[PDB]
């Protein structure tokens, strides 16, 4: 057989030993196995090849074998370490084989030198080892990107192991959530870029949670510098997310210079939304004090808690303040909450910088480095000199509430942008002798010198409704208000004037949204009288329980009745009666004018109907009419309506517009005017105010009447330069074709006075109080003529 | 036998070729490898045995290894790549014998199935890369007490190979190389006692620096709990206080809101001061090309420079840019350098992000977050809105010149007041028309609509005189200057007047400052024709070159003299005839009107004398004066001395003023007119643009003169309202004694339909011209009575 120098120039070692455990070959390897030689070993036991471990319990073995007359010999099949002559204990590898070989069972032994092989495995254990100690998810991809080797830490981060997770690409079985804009087409680059590089992606785990990991691959070149492998590693970042939220949030809120405290309020919320259930407290050092900067309102009680200390400190390493978190005891690591105290650290340190700075340069400023309106300083000093000069102002402190939403939906720089639309709406809505400023945030003052609560009332309904038309920011509309605190004393001090305001402003703010409030509710029952007042003032019009009363006018010479005035009056059973130089500017600031006009025209046409069909000539009705009801593109239609509907064609109706209109120079009312003067009604102008050159250009749009106010009749006794005015306008009435009507007369002097310039029509009390309607007849039919 | 059946059934499989190169021995071990059977392998070629791929290149070693005829073969050592029947190929393991015998050479081919070796060895291979893929330091250790397996990030930190620390151990000796950190016994004994255990040490390397590093060290166990293994995984101490130095330094530095360019500047300094010895730059993506963003102005040549690029990414999306790190090869470990690259990328992402914050700033929002000024993008939207309806604009731009002293001085905060300090003074003397702009830093926008040199001149002077007064800055004076430059053209844009008055600014800022231009050849040159005329004025009137013509006013009906008034006239050699209404404006623009007002009563006064030293009666002068001319307290000094040093008392001179004045509400003007009027000087009032309230109020502050305007006169004879306008005039003043005296008659039908109005005295063309003095007496005894 050629198989015996086969096996004595072969490789391997071959030990075949006989029925009697006797060795019958011994090949040259077998030296280099065992430290033995062929002359020593063939024919002798084989109690020589055996460790020593089980020398004498290994026949049995042997024997066990020799009756089972099984073909294959499954034992002896794992490594096995083998001590040598020397004592020294190799690995070999061993393949056993059943000779039955002329009615004996031979055994033979193919050894192979299993140390490279168990040198490898070894390496491999310590390299598994290794792998699974530092609880790094790692794994490894072929150039078809389809996992070869995973780790302990991949298997629990994920819920895949070695047999479920190979040949199979990574996004395959950890497909990203139903968002398949960016994470699924991310996830399947990155596998296939041909170097270093890492993304950040959603993976599903095999229960199902959503946990965010950071994947870095990186390729491993061959010698022939050819793409052999690419590792991934992967790392759970949910706790570096979210310290990288908080770091996004902190930087956008120090780059757009937000107050102190709420910059300390929102480090703390960053800090308690990264870490549940802790507490978080933070302070200054002051003079080498603890100043309380911030803290979590949520003080829940915790119990065995660690609480970390980090000293603040500055650029320069002396100390700045003293941030300390408490927290559950193994619900978040201590290495977790190093880290994220150390990056608040350094924001709150960056952050007391810069307050540091602001402190000893703010009781010097005296602007506001943001909107350009001057500051607390300022304002104390303005206040300080009014008081000084004793003048009592009136402060409006102004909220500017509801910015917490454009705060949370744009950002601090966008909302600092609708406080400057803000301001500069109050900026366009300003007045000369009004003091801007702003003290603290979303709180500014307005400090006035009226006293009237009217204008105070009107003032503040300017400003909160300059905020109701919606702010726009990057095309979104935000229905900003306004919570005023006014506060006016005779005086007291500055301090005192803002701490009322304050007050006041708080209690509007806490008790609901937009409005405005007095302090010392003395002046706010004022405020509720009024609204009251001018609700039961637009009821009655509503319900028609107005009246008119009516003044006869005569004429100088004749004794005739030019015409009749008609004035308003109310009567509430509430408020008894409520005169017109009372309701009549109330209802201008309602709105009530206009409907005012509608029910005395209404009125005054039923009345000359009534007064038409028993005998009563009536011949003219003066209606008294303001600046609104003729600034309105309306008032023709009803006017003529009105004549049209009771045969009162406007040869008899007469109207007396203020001179406030006359004032005024506006092409549409003047048109409106000449429209109106075209119908036939008359037109008359009362008071002086208007110049000469105004009364010319009445001239050229015609009127037919002039009234010389009561205020001017009153002073032509005493003051006798006034008398030119009247002998010139009624010089211009018997020039132009005017009727001069006087007012306000009282006495038989201040009649005869008049009666030598030849005033054409004479109106007051020394011929008729306002008269009633019932009664009105019987003054036309008895009084009339009176000389 | 021996031979055949010792190798049927063993694990190994075994193959025998022959002298002719045909297989004869095929078993089922080789069977299982190679898919076929015994009844396909024997006595066939071995040609089908042989990968498809190596048929042609087998056979020669095979006669070549017969003509060597060497006993131990060394071919085929290494493992082999073999072919199944079916196509699939796997890893074996050959073990080669030759046999001499009988004159025959034959072949064995012990084989094995190299399979799982194989497997084992590319596991080992996987796992090595991903131990060096781990980041951190992982060491081994046995429990005989020594190293075995190194990391990558160990050889990095250390310079220590597995070539040096396996086998052996420089652990224990290396440990405490010099200096002994009395931890020595620890790492010896109570290392391998303890579980779990942890210190810091100074462990030395290569090059001997002292470094602290953790040793962190947990034990392995086996399956019966005893000590299988050690891990000790380090971690630089210095590295971590470095790295988290390093973000802590970058997130202050981005706190504080630097340019771009600043930011990547700053990101380069942190990384080479991390990473001494470092060429580091940073590129932003701009519309998918990488622009250059900073690099370290180091350009000295790094030598073996490995370069490591991350690709910035934002919150969620497409990549932002790049940062590249070039380091010296072997300076500082890998792990470091991919530490140091993600925090330096996740920065660079939020400095990406925050610039993209800031363009959406500078792009939408219309107001400066520092003055509450509007910016340059309201700037354009409004001389666009401008431009399109059709409207030219007139375009100031202001620059406060030297800003850098108190910047120096103060700081940049007392800077910034400074600039709010000119801002406020900018808005209180802003007007309602015109619109205020901050376009950036030391400049700034007004637009305006009036479009005359008259008003632009007057507006320029008003912005750069509002810093006369230096700003006080924390009790410290200030002096800023403004450089100014005025753009407008008919028709032009937005583009051209920016452009250009820009041009103008830049011109006078380089020529010093402390003034303003005009853009455009001739308006430069017309603005110094008017400078050089009103100083040539100026000078006129100081030398007394100037002279006075007087316009007779003759009675209606008696034909009689009722005085003459003196007009201002001048004469220069270059300039020919200057009007009076060309040179008046121009004295009140410039501040001469006090001048010509003294030169004209004392040349009057001097006239008068002249006049009565001879036969002339003369019996009424007029002399013009202007509303700036009476706001002084010193009118009544110089006119009471031009009565008494010629003898000319009040009741011969008259003074006629703008209605303007009387317009205006002034107690101190009002007292100084009663004053004046007292001393027997008459008053005259030009014009009716006051009231005839006001001409009442004037009556109580007493006149003489009332003059109907030749613009009046001239319209009398078309618009025929305008009659009553002179009725009434008349009938004032016949009602309170006053003079009457209609302007600018020019035709005998003028002059008689006048005549019926009964005006008291006419003043025109129609009965005089303006005269010399030389000549008037020849008009006074020639002409009249003129009848
Ligand atoms: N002491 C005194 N007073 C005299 C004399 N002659 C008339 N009066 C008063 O003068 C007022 C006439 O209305 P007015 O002067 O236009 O001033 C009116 C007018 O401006 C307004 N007003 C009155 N009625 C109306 C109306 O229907 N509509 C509107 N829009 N305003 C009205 O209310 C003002 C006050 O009206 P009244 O309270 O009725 O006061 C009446 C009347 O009582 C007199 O010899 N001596
Ligand atoms: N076409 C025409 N013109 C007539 C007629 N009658 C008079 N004039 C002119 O009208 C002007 C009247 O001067 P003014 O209206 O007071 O307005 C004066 C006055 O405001 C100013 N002015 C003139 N002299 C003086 C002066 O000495 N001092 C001051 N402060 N202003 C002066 O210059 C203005 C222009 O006066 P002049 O140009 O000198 O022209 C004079 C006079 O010559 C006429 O029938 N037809
Ligand atoms: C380092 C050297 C050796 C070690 C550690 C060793 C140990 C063992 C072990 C563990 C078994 C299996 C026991 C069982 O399955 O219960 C076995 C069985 C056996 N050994 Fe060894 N032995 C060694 C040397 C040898 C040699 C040189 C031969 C040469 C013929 C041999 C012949 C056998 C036989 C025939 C069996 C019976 C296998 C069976 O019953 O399945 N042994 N020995
Ligand atoms: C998949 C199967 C096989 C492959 C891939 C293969 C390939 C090779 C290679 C690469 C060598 C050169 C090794 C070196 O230079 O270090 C070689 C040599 C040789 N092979 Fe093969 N072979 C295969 C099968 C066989 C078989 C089955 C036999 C004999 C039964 C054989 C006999 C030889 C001989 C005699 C040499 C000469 C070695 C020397 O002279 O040093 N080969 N073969
Ligand atoms: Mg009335
Ligand atoms: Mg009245
Ligand atoms: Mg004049
Ligand atoms: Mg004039």
């Amino acid at each position: 057989g050629i198989f015996f120098p086969a096996l004595e120039q072969n490789m391997m070692g071959a030990v075949l030993i006989n029925e009697n455990d006797e060795v019958m070959f011994f090949n040259p390897a077998a030296e280099k196995l065992w430290g033995y030689k062929r002359e020593e070993v063939i024919g002798n036991n084989i109690d020589m090849l055996i460790p020593r471990d089980l020398r004498p319990a290994h026949p049995e073995y042997i024997r066990h074998n020799r009756e089972g007359g099984k073909a294959r010999v499954e034992g002896m099949s794992a490594e096995l370490q083998l001590e040598k002559k020397d004592g020294s204990k190799i690995w070999t590898r061993f393949a056993l084989s059943k000779v039955s070989a002329e009615g004996k069972v031979y055994y033979l032994a193919l050894v192979r030198d299993a140390s490279v092989e168990m040198a490898q495995k070894e390496q491999t254990r310590q390299l598994i080892i290794a792998v699974d100690h530092l609880d790094r998810p790692v794994i490894v991809l072929d150039p078809e990107r389809h996992i070869v080797q995973c780790n302990r830490a991949f298997t629990e981060m994920f819920g895949y192991c070695i047999s479920e997770a190979s040949g199979m690409q990574p996004d395959t079985l950890l497909n990203t959530p139903e968002f398949p804009a960016d994470n699924r087409i991310r996830l399947q680059q990155l596998l296939w870029k041909t170097a270093r590089d890492q993304d950040e992606f959603l993976l599903l785990t095999r229960t199902g949670e959503k946990i965010w990991i950071k994947a870095s691959i990186s390729p491993v070149y061959d010698v022939l510098a050819h793409l052999q492998n690419l590792v991934m590693t992967f790392s759970d970042i949910t706790e570096e997310r979210q310290i990288r939220q908080l770091e996004g949030n902190i930087l956008a809120a120090m780059c757009s210079s937000p107050p102190f405290h709420e910059m300390g309020e929102i480090i703390c919320r960053n800090i308690e939304s990264v870490l549940n259930e802790s507490h978080v407290s933070l302070f200054a050092l002051r003079n080498g004090m603890p100043i309380h900067w911030a803290s979590s309102s949520h003080g829940a009680e915790i119990q065995n808690a660690q609480s970390w200390s980090a000293t603040i400190r500055q650029r320069d390493g002396a100390p700045a303040g003293i941030l300390q978190i408490k927290t559950s005891s193994g619900a978040e690591t201590s290495a977790f909450i190093e880290r994220v105290a150390d990056i608040s650290q350094h924001m709150a340190a960056l952050a007391l910088e810069q307050e540091k700075s602001r402190q000893h340069i703010e009781q010097l400023i005296q602007f506001d480095p943001m909107t350009g309106l001057p500051n607390r300083n300022n304002l104390h000093n303005y206040l300080d000199d009014l008081v000084d000069k004793a003048v009592s102002p009136v402060v409006y402190l102004i909220g500017v509430d509801h910015i917490q939403d454009v705060i949370d939906s744009l950002g601090y720089a966008w909302a600092d942008q609708a406080l400057l639309e803000v301001v500069n709406r109050f900026r366009e809505k300003l007045k000369p002798d009004q003091y801007l400023c702003r003290i603290e945030g979303t709180q500014f003052v307005l400090v006035s010198l009226e006293n009237d609560v009217s204008n105070i009332t009107q003032i503040a309904d300017e400003l909160r409704n300059v905020v109701s038309k919606p702010i726009m920011i990057d095309d979104k509309p935000f229905p900003l208000t306004l919570s005023i605190g006014i506060s006016y004393d005779l005086g007291k001090n500055r301090d005192y004037l803002l701490s009322t305001a304050h007050n006041a402003m708080d209690y509007i703010r806490k008790n609901g949204g937009n409005g405005w409030q007095f302090f010392s509710p003395a002046m706010n029952e004022m405020v509720k009288e009024r609204l009251v007042l001018g609700a039961a003032l637009k009821e009655a019009i509503s319900n028609n329980q107005l009246k008119l009363v009516y003044q006869p006018q005569i004429f100088a010479e004749t004794g005739e009745l030019y015409g009749i005035e008609a004035l308003a009056r109310w009567h509430d059973p509430l408020h008894g009666h409520v005169p017109p130089s009372r309701f009549i500017p109330l209802a201008e600031e309602i709105g009530e004018i206009e409907n005012i006009g509608r029910w005395v025209i209404a009125e005054a046409c039923r009345q000359l109907a009534e007064w038409r069909s028993q005998n009563i000539h009536i011949p003219a009705l003066s209606v008294n009419l303001s600046a609104l009801h003729f600034r309105s593109n309306q008032l023709p239609n009803q006017v003529s309506d009105a004549m049209h509907a009771w045969g009162i064609d406007g040869h008899q109706l007469t109207v007396e517009i203020t001179e406030s209109m006359m004032m005024e120079h506006d092409t549409e009312i003047f048109k409106r005017i000449q429209i109106l003067r075209d119908m036939g009604v008359g037109l008359s102008v009362d008071d002086f105010g208007t110049g000469f050159s105004g009364l010319s250009r009445l001239v050229s749009l015609p009127v037919t009447e002039i009234k010389i106010d009561k205020s001017f009749v009153d002073r032509c006794l005493t003051e006798k330069r006034i008398l030119a005015l009247l002998e010139a306008i009624t010089s211009i009435g018997q020039s132009l074709n005017l009727t001069v009507v006087a007012e306000g007369v009282e006495t038989k002097e201040q009649f005869e006075m008049l009666r030598k310039i030849h005033c054409r029509v004479i109106q007051g009390y020394f011929f008729s109080r306002p008269l009633p309607a019932e009664e009105i007849p019987g003054w036309m039919s008895s009084v009339l003529p009176l000389k």
